[PDB]
């Protein structure tokens, strides 16, 4: 319903080099272990600055409040760690 | 974010025999043809009664206002037809 389009546009306006990855129950095919519907990891070393992470998180969650998206604003190292627990993801393209 | 849980619950409260199928960009992999983020087909021959289809549709869309879900309230014959144009779907357990 055009929300993903909006996510990519908001992200890219703030953090041009960020990469977006999708997971959660729909992508991973787990609808019975209580995953979020759609997890959205937004990944850049710009988020090494906690102030930028907070700024961006507040912007994106305000825009998408009470929605099925669960946002994770991560540095590259953090995303590398996150993948250890993720069955399958898709780079948003 | 537990919206799909809510869809199954609302649906099964009204129409016990309904089946729910997911498609759209996330399930199908296009991303690049403007598909809805998540299409949700809710399918039962109870919806042969237009008044029931209208009632249910009003209920479910009011609950999920301005969300990434696109709902399709369908009889079995209608869902058979829809599948001719769907690359991939998943039954929602």
């Amino acid at each position: 319903a055009g929300h993903m389009k909006e996510i990519k546009e908001i992200t890219k306006k703030d953090v041009q080099d960020a990469e977006i990855y999708l997971y959660g129950s729909v992508v991973e095919g787990d609808y019975s272990i209580g995953l979020s519907d759609i997890d959205v990891a937004i990944v850049s070393d710009v988020f090494e600055d906690r102030n930028r992470k907070l700024e961006f998180f507040g912007k994106i969650t305000k825009k998408f409040f009470d929605s099925p998206f669960e946002f994770h604003i991560l540095t590259k190292k953090e995303w590398k760690m996150s993948k250890r627990f993720i069955r399958k993801y898709r780079r948003l393209d």
